[PDB]
């Protein structure tokens, strides 16, 4: 059960596991207490489900948006650093790590989508999203294509959905209001008609996967691909110079792209806290740590202001964060399961024909309401398997 | 349908029948109105029943949290008798009989739970929770244990947990808003914790339950226990020269558990009406209306401020008096049935080691509004279902 002192830490082999354990050695000769890091194939379960009783690692690294299952589930010992350590860092990462206005997890990395693009081929890309059908005709013209992506999918489609008004919940200062879903608004019709309005004016197709995304720029064919830094190694596969700056803006409108803070939390039932917070307070960030992390994996854009101010000099990552200044920290909410599923449909019908923009949002906010129920339903069943399975057990006798 | 002109009454087995046939024909020769006391089992089932047809008692007597359920579904005439007859009660028993702001019932008996010693082992005991660790190491000692009581429910286990700010759902305004529910927060945090640390420091393990533990008691093997005035009769038994004392304090802050007014409410079908109130009004809410069943049955305490501050020189009723003045009034909303499957899960897990109090907690408030909601599809589907009948019985029926 825990450790009591030593510190265990878990991270995703994918993520530089190694930065963690320099920052171990860096620790264990500093104050003599042992840091080591885990990589198990899908953390994630292992984690809560340990974790909730008692054991797993002392910390935690992953994703922002599933630390809110774990938070509203129990299990991150809130942390406490002082203005000092809160201000040497963004204002708008810190909105990314609240459960019921507190705090919960320290911020580490974040990932954003960028405009990638190819220089050979195209020259100071567009800067509105209205300039790129003008520049189709024009280069579709040559024989080529201006612009594609996963059409498929909607993570994808959301950063000219937002774009002008459409959010999915409005925080309303330091928490979410559920209620105050903003899609079937302002900002969504004209913001999802443009799409329709550019497959219909054959700009773009339908059948896009997220394969037809990558392949297709990796080609020289579609100058014009957005995406994010997972697929950097694969533009050196190709060898085509690009490329990566801020997204073009709708409506005079900044685009609205979603930002995931990697970040790390801390169990609540690991009687150390103390050892992960001088660690995690002035080890783990500082230059060094961060330094010694995304050596050996970059982990994009980092949160500390210093850092990431010094590797900027970055073209590619210098844009990626000034697409995270004017974004949405995706809300960590179980709600959002939904809005994917809802919004999902409401795409695959938009510029399908089978349905129409208005009635298609209009559809989906009102179906994502109406998906609370669904969960309200299926944590009901969860809730009866919880003491069903106390009977299983009274069944055994 | 009911009566009209007269006064049929139910109330229960343990609560003396007879008690009132006193008060029945006190009545019946002041004002000369004909007054008869039943004592039917399944009076909760059987008379909602009736009552929806018009049917049942013009007047009944139980504890205010069945009536949540009747008072919702109308069975109950609103009461309004006078602030200047409110006050020879206590002002919090009125907050425990009100559906949607509306007086709905007149108060009886209160039920809390008690602090019984040994002054053998013990002549003048602990009082606060935070102490309560030392002494199982003193007695311990020379055998015996300091504290066995119930562990198992949560009736039993609440009162502590509740202790620093832990709570079903808010009051204020004489409404529970159905959402505010405080098993969450850092007084539950630290009751529940509290709590699992006399465990795992082996001053008690969680196998105790209600029997383990009074039999236990009534032996003499344990100092202290915990329970409400169902006992006194089987420990005057074990004849052991008890007390029954005000609860232990956590951090300075009074424990508090569910109380349990009985009360009578009225029949919104029952004729009459006009001659129920001034019944309990003037001939059941005197010394005597409460004296007549004292005799019969003792119950514990009874609102009335006046005959309430005189069986007060018995200690082992002040002390239950003020347990429920410092106490959490049990509230009678459906949800409340749905609280303690929600509650006992948390209890048990912590007490096991099967999950951390933190989870427990936070967890168990996904287990709450699973059944109130669940709750709302068995009411919602039994229409459907229960209207199936009148469906084919109006149709045609052959
Ligand atoms: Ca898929
Ligand atoms: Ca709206
Ligand atoms: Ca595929
Ligand atoms: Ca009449
Ligand atoms: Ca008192
Ligand atoms: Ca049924
Ligand atoms: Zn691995
Ligand atoms: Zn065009
Ligand atoms: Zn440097
Ligand atoms: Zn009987
Ligand atoms: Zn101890």
């Amino acid at each position: 059960k825990i450790e009591e002192g030593k510190l265990v830490i878990w991270i995703n082999g994918d993520k530089g596991y190694n930065g963690l354990a320099e920052v171990g050695k860096k620790f264990e000769k500093d104050t003599g207490i042992k840091v080591t890091v885990e990589h198990p194939d899908k953390l994630e379960e292992k984690f809560p489900q340990v974790a909730a009783t008692g054991d797993g690692p002392d910390i935690i690294f992953w994703a922002h948006d599933r630390f809110g299952g774990y938070a509203q589930s129990g299990l991150l010992a809130e942390i406490t650093p002082d203005k000092a350590f809160q201000d040497k860092l963004y204002p708008f990462t810190w909105d990314a790590v609240r459960y019921n206005g507190k705090l919960i997890a320290y911020p580490i990395a974040v990932e954003a989508l960028s405009l990638i693009y190819n220089k050979d081929l195209l020259p100071n890309p567009p800067k509105t999203w209205e300039e790129i059908p003008a520049l189709d005709k024009e280069l579709k013209a040559k024989g080529k294509s201006a612009l594609m992506f996963n059409l498929q999918e909607p993570y994808f489609t959301w950063p000219l959905i937002a774009a002008d008004g459409g959010y999915a919940f409005k925080y309303e200062n330091g928490k979410y209001d559920i209620k105050d879903v903003g899609v079937d608004n302002a900002g969504a019709k004209a913001g999802l008609t443009f799409l329709v309005d550019l497959i219909k004016n054959k700009h773009m197709n339908a059948d896009t996967d997220y394969s037809i995304a990558e392949a297709a720029f990796n080609k020289g064919e579609t100058a014009m691909t957005i995406n994010g830094p997972w697929a950097w190694s694969n533009i050196d596969t190709s060898k085509v110079n690009y490329g990566v700056t801020v997204l073009p803006t709708f409506k005079g409108q900044p685009s609205k792209p979603f930002v995931g803070v990697l970040s790390a939390g801390i169990n609540a039932a690991s009687p150390n806290k103390e050892l992960a917070k001088e660690f995690l307070e002035n080890y783990l960030l500082t230059d060094e740590g961060l330094e010694a992390v995304n050596k050996d994996k970059p982990l994009g854009a980092v949160a500390l202001k210093s850092y990431e101010e010094e590797l900027a000099k970055d073209p590619r990552i210098a844009a990626t964060m000034e697409n995270a200044q004017k974004g949405e920290i995706m809300p960590n909410i179980p709600q959002m399961s939904a809005f994917w599923y809802a919004v999902r449909t409401a795409v695959i019908n938009a510029a399908s024909g089978r349905q129409t923009v208005d009635a298609a949002l209009a559809a989906a906010q009102t179906n994502a309401a109406a998906m609370a129920t669904l969960e309200k339903l299926m944590k009901a069943f969860e809730s009866l398997k919880s003491f069903q399975q106390q009977q299983q057990q009274q069944q055994q006798q």
